[PDB]
Protein backbone atom coordinates (compact mmCIF):
# COMPACT_ATOMS: atom_id res chain seq x y z
CA UNK A 1 0.00 0.00 0.00
CA UNK A 2 0.89 3.67 -0.54
CA UNK A 3 -1.13 4.52 2.57
CA UNK A 4 -0.56 5.52 6.18
CA UNK A 5 0.14 2.55 8.40
CA UNK A 6 2.15 0.66 5.79
CA UNK A 7 5.78 -0.54 5.56
CA UNK A 8 7.35 0.08 2.12
CA UNK A 9 10.70 -0.07 0.35
CA UNK A 10 13.05 2.65 1.53
CA UNK A 11 13.69 3.69 -2.03
CA UNK A 12 9.98 4.36 -2.35
CA UNK A 13 9.83 7.01 0.37
CA UNK A 14 9.52 10.45 -1.25
CA UNK A 15 7.39 13.60 -1.11
CA UNK A 16 4.73 12.08 -3.33
CA UNK A 17 3.87 9.21 -1.01
CA UNK A 18 3.78 11.64 1.91
CA UNK A 19 1.76 14.29 0.07
CA UNK A 20 -1.03 11.80 -0.53
CA UNK A 21 -0.82 10.37 2.99
CA UNK A 22 -1.53 13.94 4.14
CA UNK A 23 -4.47 14.66 1.87
CA UNK A 24 -6.18 11.39 2.81
CA UNK A 25 -6.59 12.93 6.27
CA UNK A 26 -9.29 15.16 4.89
CA UNK A 27 -9.56 18.84 5.64
CA UNK A 28 -8.30 19.70 9.12
CA UNK A 29 -6.41 22.74 10.31
CA UNK A 30 -3.42 20.79 11.71
CA UNK A 31 -2.08 17.51 10.40
CA UNK A 32 1.22 15.74 9.74
CA UNK A 33 2.43 12.96 7.48
CA UNK A 34 5.58 11.24 8.73
CA UNK A 35 7.89 8.83 6.95
CA UNK A 36 11.10 7.21 8.09
CA UNK A 37 13.54 5.27 5.93
CA UNK A 38 15.38 2.58 7.83
CA UNK A 39 18.91 2.29 6.46
CA UNK A 40 20.47 1.66 9.89
CA UNK A 41 21.18 -2.01 9.28
CA UNK A 42 19.34 -2.66 12.51
CA UNK A 43 15.81 -4.07 12.54
CA UNK A 44 13.26 -1.71 14.14
CA UNK A 45 10.23 -2.78 16.16
CA UNK A 46 7.46 -0.41 17.24
CA UNK A 47 6.83 0.53 20.85
CA UNK A 48 4.53 3.54 20.79
CA UNK A 49 3.64 7.13 20.01
CA UNK A 50 3.19 9.61 22.83
CA UNK A 51 0.83 12.33 21.72
CA UNK A 52 1.34 15.50 23.74
CA UNK A 53 -1.40 16.98 21.54
CA UNK A 54 -3.46 15.23 18.89
CA UNK A 55 -4.21 11.66 17.96
CA UNK A 56 -3.88 9.12 15.18
CA UNK A 57 -5.98 6.20 14.03
CA UNK A 58 -2.93 4.48 12.59
CA UNK A 59 -1.35 1.31 13.98
CA UNK A 60 2.33 2.22 14.20
CA UNK A 61 3.86 -0.22 11.69
CA UNK A 62 5.28 -3.04 13.80
CA UNK A 63 8.33 -4.30 11.98
CA UNK A 64 10.64 -2.12 9.84
CA UNK A 65 13.63 -4.05 8.64
CA UNK A 66 16.75 -2.68 7.00
CA UNK A 67 15.78 -1.05 3.72
CA UNK A 68 12.14 -0.55 4.56
CA UNK A 69 10.37 2.77 5.27
CA UNK A 70 7.37 3.29 7.61
CA UNK A 71 4.49 5.70 6.91
CA UNK A 72 2.55 7.40 9.74
CA UNK A 73 0.24 10.31 10.35
CA UNK A 74 -1.46 12.36 12.97
CA UNK A 75 -4.00 15.12 13.24
CA UNK A 76 -5.12 17.62 15.88
CA UNK A 77 -7.97 16.73 18.25
CA UNK A 78 -11.42 17.15 16.75
CA UNK A 79 -13.50 20.14 17.76
CA UNK A 80 -12.93 23.92 17.90
CA UNK A 81 -10.12 23.48 20.44
CA UNK A 82 -6.88 25.21 19.46
CA UNK A 83 -4.04 22.73 19.73
CA UNK A 84 -1.64 21.27 17.25
CA UNK A 85 -0.33 17.77 16.84
CA UNK A 86 2.79 17.15 18.89
CA UNK A 87 4.39 13.79 19.59
CA UNK A 88 7.19 11.30 19.93
CA UNK A 89 7.55 8.00 18.16
CA UNK A 90 9.58 5.22 19.71
CA UNK A 91 10.90 2.16 17.94
CA UNK A 92 13.14 -0.45 19.62
CA UNK A 93 16.26 -1.42 17.57
CA UNK A 94 17.83 -4.89 17.22
CA UNK A 95 20.90 -3.53 19.03
CA UNK A 96 18.97 -3.07 22.28
CA UNK A 97 18.48 0.67 21.86
CA UNK A 98 15.65 3.10 21.09
CA UNK A 99 15.11 5.36 18.10
CA UNK A 100 12.99 8.32 19.08
CA UNK A 101 11.42 10.85 16.73
CA UNK A 102 9.79 14.07 17.84
CA UNK A 103 7.34 16.13 15.82
CA UNK A 104 5.67 19.37 16.85
CA UNK A 105 3.05 21.10 14.70
CA UNK A 106 1.65 24.11 16.65
CA UNK A 107 -1.70 25.91 16.63
CA UNK A 108 -0.59 29.46 17.18
CA UNK A 109 2.00 30.32 14.56
CA UNK A 110 2.60 33.78 15.97
CA UNK A 111 4.10 32.20 19.06
CA UNK A 112 5.48 28.89 17.82
CA UNK A 113 7.23 27.09 14.96
CA UNK A 114 7.27 23.62 13.44
CA UNK A 115 9.89 21.34 15.02
CA UNK A 116 11.27 17.82 14.70
CA UNK A 117 13.95 15.76 16.40
CA UNK A 118 15.83 12.47 16.01
CA UNK A 119 17.73 10.91 18.91
CA UNK A 120 19.03 7.49 19.89
CA UNK A 121 18.47 6.38 23.48
CA UNK A 122 20.27 3.51 25.21
CA UNK A 123 18.05 0.55 26.11
CA UNK A 124 14.33 0.16 25.44
CA UNK A 125 12.52 3.35 26.41
CA UNK A 126 8.83 3.85 25.62
CA UNK A 127 7.90 7.43 24.70
CA UNK A 128 6.32 9.55 27.44
CA UNK A 129 5.87 13.19 28.49
CA UNK A 130 9.31 12.90 29.99
CA UNK A 131 10.88 12.07 26.60
CA UNK A 132 8.97 14.76 24.77
CA UNK A 133 10.38 17.32 27.21
CA UNK A 134 13.94 16.18 26.50
CA UNK A 135 13.55 16.07 22.72
CA UNK A 136 11.73 19.44 22.48
CA UNK A 137 13.54 21.64 25.05
CA UNK A 138 16.92 20.20 26.15
CA UNK A 139 18.12 18.47 22.95
CA UNK A 140 17.92 21.42 20.52
CA UNK A 141 15.69 20.05 17.74
CA UNK A 142 15.41 21.17 14.14
CA UNK A 143 12.95 23.84 13.04
CA UNK A 144 10.78 22.89 10.09
CA UNK A 145 12.68 25.49 8.13
CA UNK A 146 12.07 24.00 4.70
CA UNK A 147 15.64 22.69 4.78
CA UNK A 148 17.56 19.44 5.18
CA UNK A 149 19.26 18.72 8.50
CA UNK A 150 21.79 16.00 9.19
CA UNK A 151 23.16 15.06 12.60
CA UNK A 152 25.00 12.04 14.03
CA UNK A 153 22.98 9.90 16.43
CA UNK A 154 25.74 7.87 18.06
CA UNK A 155 25.70 4.06 17.97
CA UNK A 156 27.04 4.07 14.41
CA UNK A 157 23.99 5.86 13.01
CA UNK A 158 23.22 9.31 11.57
CA UNK A 159 19.89 11.05 10.70
CA UNK A 160 18.87 13.18 7.66
CA UNK A 161 15.45 14.86 7.68
CA UNK A 162 13.24 17.59 6.16
CA UNK A 163 10.20 19.47 7.50
CA UNK A 164 8.09 22.24 5.99
CA UNK A 165 6.90 25.31 7.86
CA UNK A 166 3.14 24.95 7.25
CA UNK A 167 0.39 23.58 9.48
CA UNK A 168 -0.10 20.78 6.98
CA UNK A 169 3.23 19.17 7.70
CA UNK A 170 5.44 16.78 5.91
CA UNK A 171 8.35 15.19 7.80
CA UNK A 172 10.75 12.96 5.86
CA UNK A 173 13.63 11.35 7.76
CA UNK A 174 16.38 8.93 6.72
CA UNK A 175 18.32 6.96 9.31
CA UNK A 176 21.54 5.55 7.81
CA UNK A 177 24.80 3.77 8.78
CA UNK A 178 27.12 6.64 9.83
Amino acid sequence: ADVAGAVIDGAGLGFDVLKTVLEALGNVKRKIAVGIDNESGKTWTAMNTYFRSGTSDIVLPHKVAHGKALLYNGQKNRGPVATGVVGVIAYSMSDGNTLAVLFSVPYDYNWYSNWWNVRVYKGQKRADQRMYEELYYHRSPFRGDNGWHSRGLGYGLKSRGFMNSSGHAILEIHVTKA
